[PDB]
């Protein structure tokens, strides 16, 4: 026999910004007529359509032209599965907590997720500008105390699940290459005593990243890296343009002085079985834990990366 059709209206929606109105049969799945479909997060593929779901705004997947174009103006990609992994990440990430720490967002512990702390707590001290308009809306709340948005997000763009392990150097990389760093540049010269000199011109990510060292000073002074004709050059750093750079190393003991460096990660333990901390260099140096806060005038640890202030720097070499 056949039951008397029923339908409400629903709206559906890449950005929540952009709404498409939909009227849905209450007797199908969500799934059974948009593919899959999240409520805030949750999915809700499986679920037919509720009388308390009229009027509410859904997220589904960009499987039409219409959304193809809003989601790839608002995140900046066509990756098919991007706004599922977002949804999902979401979901946990709308329950974790962000303690207001020394003035910061910080994010209490809670599914492996050290390494967002430190990386967020490091975004809130180094000037950055995000380009897509999902990074810049969900940084703006990150920034007000909401930062479930921006984490999820940071997620999506890492293709991390909730509770995967990340490192904080190749986390920042895919954030910077979301970033607006078309003015920095760096120009770097390799002398090699056999070889001669090699100058080279960095742009961008490029020109803010560097992977050998953590101080800022020997990478002016010059670092002895290995040469293809057996003996070791020396790469110096002869011109610097941008608002930051970050120096990272493999994690080793090492002395952070108070006013010498604006923050820094610390990595505690052997790889892929160890906690990130985060050393910020203010009126005294406080160490920010997800939501523990302890301070001390001096600070020695397993440091793996560290972020200094820039404007313009030419050496006298
Ligand atoms: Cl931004
Ligand atoms: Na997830
Ligand atoms: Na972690
Ligand atoms: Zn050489």
């Amino acid at each position: 026999s056949h039951m008397e059709v029923r339908t409400i209206k629903v709206f559906t929606t890449v950005d929540n910004i952009n709404l498409h109105t939909q009227v849905v049969d209450m007797s199908m799945t969500y799934g059974q007529q948009f593919g899959p479909t999240y409520l805030d997060g949750a999915d809700v593929t499986k679920i037919k359509p509720h009388n308390s779901h009229e009027g509410k705004t859904f997220y589904v997947l960009p499987n039409d032209d219409t959304l193809r174009v809003e989601a790839f103006e608002y995140y900046h990609t066509t990756d098919p599965s991007f706004l599922g992994r977002y949804m999902s990440a979401l979901n946990h990430t709308k329950k974790w907590k962000y303690p207001q720490v020394n003035g910061l967002t910080s994010i209490k512990w809670a599914d492996n997720n050290s390494y967002l702390a430190t990386a967020l707590l490091t975004l809130q001290q180094i000037e950055l500008k995000f380009n897509p308009p999902a990074l810049q809306d969900a940084y703006y709340r990150a920034r007000a105390g909401e930062a479930a948005n921006f984490c999820a997000l940071i997620l999506a763009y890492c293709n991390k699940t909730v509770g995967e392990l990340g490192d904080v150097r190749e986390t920042m990389s895919y954030l910077f290459q979301h970033a607006n760093l078309d003015s920095c540049k760096r120009v770097l010269n390799v002398v090699c005593k056999t070889c001669g000199q090699q100058q080279t011109t960095l742009k961008g990510v490029e020109a803010v990243m560097y992977m050998g060292t953590l101080s800022y000073e020997q990478f002016k002074k010059g670092v002895q890296i290995p040469c293809t004709c057996g003996k070791q050059a020396t790469k110096y750093l002869v011109q610097q343009e941008s608002p930051f750079v970050m120096m990272s190393a493999p994690p080793a003991q090492y002395e952070l002085k108070h006013g010498t460096f604006t923050c820094a990660s610390e990595y505690t333990g052997n790889y892929q079985c160890g906690h990130y901390k985060h050393i910020t260099s203010k009126e005294t140096l406080y160490c920010i834990d997800g939501a523990l806060l302890t301070k001390s005038s001096e600070y020695k640890g397993p440091i793996t990366d560290v972020f200094y202030k820039e404007n313009s720097y030419t050496t006298t070499i």
